[PDB]
């Protein structure tokens, strides 16, 4: 096990500026803010995640983990931590995703989402998950509400809250591969299987699993081998990849390496393998903005 040598940044109050609140749930809330580096005269926009007022220290354990996963990552298709802040009650700094969680971009944008665009995300998702399982990480909570879009083109994992080293001993049901949800076994093959929902849910387009079932049904509906339906958009061969995610033996599921290509396949040929209606037709997209940097642009020595 090396160590680990990533760098915590530290960034005062006064560096950054929230603007809006991009969403609020449960503890804390995200807002979409501008981070002024000191001395840097760039401008990064940026989304801050806050707990609330009450600074209970349970919860401030748990965003820290967290923090500490985001420093650690460096990858395209991953969700990077930029900085935290310590104020008050701590807040995390990451870049900002202008179009939000994919879940939300495949309802809202439907009828204009290609066959195209819905097989690069799985490439791309499974890209950042390959990385995660370079750096042995397990995310734990792989959705398609936890995947951001920067832009349609481009997406990237994030919520790594959840995720632990693999093979360390230390809650969305119907996620979770089964072997997890009787034993609370988690491996890179339990995630392969989220996996496997999360595309389901692009191709459902955001389609809710098994939706009208309890989450305690769900562990004997798994174990009579029922399975989520075939999407209408999937051609059998993409189904059928879905399939082996959901397979009883993990050994038996694909690798996510051998999921980036057998999908990047299918992107050369998309039509060939989804099928929707006018594919061909659909096409995918505060003053001063001249400083304004993207974090993939900004950066910092190490
Ligand atoms: C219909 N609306 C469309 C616009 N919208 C939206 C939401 C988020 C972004 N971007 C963005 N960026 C970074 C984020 N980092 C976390 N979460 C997060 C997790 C760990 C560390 C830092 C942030 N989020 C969450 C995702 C949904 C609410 C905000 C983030 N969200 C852009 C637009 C809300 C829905
Ligand atoms: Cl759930």
């Amino acid at each position: 096990e090396a160590p680990n040598q990533a760098l915590l940044r530290i960034l005062k109050e006064t560096e950054f500026k929230k603007i809006k609140v991009l969403g609020s749930g449960a503890f804390g809330t995200v807002y979409k803010g501008l981070w002024i580096p000191e001395g840097e005269k760039v401008k990064i926009p940026v989304a801050i995640k806050e707990l609330r007022e009450a600074t209970s220290p349970k919860a401030n354990k748990e965003i820290l983990d967290e923090a500490y996963v985001m420093a650690s990552v460096d990858n395209p298709h991953v969700c990077r931590l930029l900085g935290i802040c310590l104020t008050s009650t701590v807040q995390l700094i990451t870049q900002l995703m202008p179009f939000g969680c994919l879940l939300d971009y495949v309802r809202e944008h439907k009828d204009n989402i290609g066959s195209q665009y819905l097989l690069n995300w799985c490439v791309q998702i499974a890209k950042g998950m390959n990385y995660l399982e370079d750096r042995r990480l397990v995310h734990r909570d792989l959705a398609a509400r936890n995947v951001l879009v920067k832009t349609p083109q481009h997406v990237k994992i994030t919520d790594f809250g959840r995720a632990k080293l693999l093979g360390a001993e230390e809650v969305p049901i119907k996620w979770m591969a089964l072997e997890s949800i009787l034993h609370r076994i988690y491996t890179h093959q339990s995630d392969v299987w989220s996996y496997g929902v999360t595309v389901w849910e692009l191709m459902t387009f955001g389609s809710k699993p098994y939706d009208g079932i309890p989450a305690s049904e769900i562990s004997s509906i798994l174990e009579k081998g029922e399975r989520l339906p075939q999407p209408p958009i999937c051609t059998i061969d993409v189904y059928m990849i879905m399939v082996k995610c959901w397979m009883i033996d993990a050994d038996s599921r694909p690798k996510f390496r051998e999921l980036i290509i057998e999908f990047s396949k299918m992107a050369r040929d998309p039509q060939r393998y989804l099928v929707i209606q006018g594919d061909e037709r659909m096409h995918l997209p505060e003053e001063d903005m001249d400083d304004v940097v993207d974090a993939d642009e900004y950066l910092i020595p190490q």
